[PDB]
């Protein structure tokens, strides 16, 4: 009956990602299908590389966003998916650090007064920036960035051992101007992972 | 007197600790443990072990990389949560491989899987898949995938079927541990600063 739009942002292993062979992978559809049946509804899935405040769809449910001062004005963050850990990577003095824009990782670097921040639109772009030595470090998701890096880089990634490790919540997000029916949805997708 | 405590890092646990190409251990756990050490006014010793041998269990040691298991529960007390994982059935491009004495083993026995191949550690487990000793492996989503992808040039495929459990990774100490260890606050996760 009802049809709800889900938006997958960038990449988020293991929920959704692009493998070495360029094939879209993930178990998110398995979860969304189960959520759909429980809610007696159909779903539309859209994938977006980078989020823009001007292109926000009020009725859509966003996955793969993290808390960000800019995005907080537009979104309500609800149920948690898997958690992540922020890591600063470099390839195996003055410097510059790559980071995906409008993410919690950007805000972390900003409040640390890092002024040589290189803003990438997505994970792939960020990794390629490191490849072509546009940046000396990249900052972001522990597994997803490491994974994409190993797909494009010939050099191994190394972890920068400093005070840069934070526990990151990856939550489901809806527009603050979402219809009441969306706002009343149970969006605890993580509950479909029994324990 | 500043106390000294031994931490045993079992197998591999991405991104807390894992093997790189140089035969060394990379990870962020070492940073966390140094922080924990400062607040508890103590020194620390880190030792890596691939397998968990009952004969080699040290009562004074604090164990990381263990999950709740019917067999280990009779030897360890599982304490604070360090991180979470998702159980995934992996395959390349029917017997199932799984690390012995893990929560993952129990799951397969509860689901009444007939042909269970037991591995001692993640490295052995993923090697069994690579060498076609097993058709599927079951375990940690990040770690098993990392090893296969970085050491064996194998990008493992996730089994779509309903086999996804939320797994808690906890700190564990021996049942016969010293009183000085039992009194420790082993909330290592708290030393990972949270978002606001
Ligand atoms: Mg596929």
């Amino acid at each position: 009956k009802d049809i709800f739009k889900f938006k997958l942002v960038d990449q988020f292993f293991p929920f959704y990602y692009k493998n070495n062979k360029g094939e879209y992978e993930g178990l998110i559809f398995s979860i969304l299908d189960k959520w759909a049946k429980d809610n007696n509804a159909d779903i539309m899935v859209e994938h977006i590389d980078n989020l823009n405040e001007s292109e926000i769809e009020d009725e859509a449910i966003y996955l793969g966003l993290t808390y960000n001062v800019k995005l907080n004005d537009f979104f309500y963050f609800k149920s948690e998916l898997a958690r992540s850990i922020s890591i600063l990577f470099f390839k195996n003095s003055n410097f510059n650090i790559g980071v995906i824009k409008n993410t919690i990782y950007e805000d972390i670097l900003r409040l640390k007064n890092v002024n040589t921040i290189f803003l990438a639109d997505n994970s792939q772009e960020l990794v390629l920036a490191l490849k072509n030595d546009k940046v000396d470090y990249i900052y972001g998701d522990c597994k997803t960035l490491h994974y994409i890096a190993n797909n494009f880089l010939s050099e191994d990634l190394v972890i920068f051992t400093g005070d840069v490790f934070y526990s990151i919540k990856n939550r489901v997000a809806i527009s603050r101007n979402a219809p009441e029916i969306v706002k009343n949805l149970n969006l605890d997708l993580f509950s479909y992972l029994m324990k």
